């Protein structure tokens, strides 16, 4: 199933999945526009909310996130447009702190500000959405994203994953941050290794050997659950950084994709690309030259990716 998996030509849709936004005419129009492109996968991504990086409570569902029925509506539409769907619940902090820096002073204590408490909340969230993934026939489920500070809590990640397996029979991945592929201890517990592969333009050429080594060592396919670059000046040096300032620069985004596609080998361990990202409210192509986001629609990167993905498809 993991070994046999068709090469992934994917796009992430709809983040952060704010309540009500996917049930709109706009979101429907955006998903249709996505499906005009040579993608075989879409990821429905959304974030629950922590107040602070040291708070064990996670808010998800309405009024924060899209409802379960909004998720189902988008999954149904995607499937009817011929796409396979990955469901990706994650968590953000209201103060803007990256989820890769969540931290607790205590390991244990269900009613304390502890790792145990936080994983209790997170595990309930994952079980909730693994069940939604089953309901909606999602072909993949992503159990976490860029949780660098949480990753050493290996027993707790294994408990979380096991719970997902009781609720969901499809492909399961965990999405680590770039630079963590060779660090995560629990790849044996998922079906596919995946990362947020925001490697700078000039590093693709020399990062490939470690990606190859990780995949081959774990006898599991590896793919990128996030990859992209904003269309802003200099962003190619820090494609992970959504806050990087810069004038709109369409070619810089294209150069990122050209560098990535040049470097990635045609070898069976590598299973492809889930691009970051596509908004639920899509700008018209006439406005694309003034857009500095990760979206490739209406920009030269659209053609770079479509040329690459059409060639893979054919
Ligand atoms: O990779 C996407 C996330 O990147 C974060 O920034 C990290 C970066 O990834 C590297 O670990 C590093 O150069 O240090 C940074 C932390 O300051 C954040 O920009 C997140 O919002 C991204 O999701
Ligand atoms: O920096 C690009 C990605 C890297 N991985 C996680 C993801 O959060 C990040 O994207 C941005 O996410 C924030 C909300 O977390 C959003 O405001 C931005 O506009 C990007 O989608």
């Amino acid at each position: 199933s993991a070994f046999d998996l068709g090469f992934i030509r994917g796009m992430t849709f709809g983040f952060v999945g704010q309540h009500g936004t996917w049930g709109t005419d706009e979101a429907r129009a955006s998903m249709r526009a996505l499906a005009e492109q040579p993608f075989n996968w879409v990821t429905l991504a959304f974030a629950g909310l922590m107040e602070h990086p040291g708070d064990p409570a996670i808010a998800y569902g309405p009024p924060v996130t899209v409802s379960d029925d909004e998720i189902a509506s988008m999954a149904e539409l995607a499937h009817a447009l011929g796409l396979k769907v990955c469901l990706k619940p994650t968590v953000n902090c209201r103060d803007g702190t990256w989820r890769g820096e969540i931290r607790f002073e205590k390991e244990h204590g269900p009613d304390l500000e502890s790792w145990e408490a936080w994983f209790g909340s997170y595990s309930d969230m994952m079980a909730h959405y693994a069940h939604v993934a089953k309901r909606t026939g999602c072909e993949m489920f992503c159990v976490g994203c860029e949780m660098t500070t949480a990753e050493p809590h290996e027993a707790m990640w294994r408990e979380t994953i096991a719970r997902v397996r009781t609720e969901y029979d499809g492909l399961v991945t965990y999405n680590c941050n770039h630079g963590r592929e060779e660090h995560v201890r629990f790849w044996d517990a998922v079906d596919l290794i995946s990362s947020s592969a925001y490697y700078p333009i000039d590093r693709w050429r020399d990062r490939v050997p470690v990606l190859r080594e990780v995949a081959e060592a774990h006898e599991k396919p590896l793919f990128f659950m996030e990859v992209g670059c904003p269309s802003r000046s200099g962003s190619g040096a820090c494609p992970w950084d959504y806050r990087h300032p810069g004038a709109v620069c369409l070619d810089e985004q294209a150069r990122f994709y050209e560098a990535m596609f040049a470097a990635m080998p045609d070898e069976p361990w590598f299973k492809g690309y889930m691009l970051w990202e596509w908004p639920w409210k899509l700008y018209p192509r006439e406005a694309a030259s003034e857009d500095g986001s990760y979206c490739i629609y209406g920009k030269p990167a659209e053609d770079v990716v479509a040329r690459a993905f059409s060639a893979i498809a054919n």
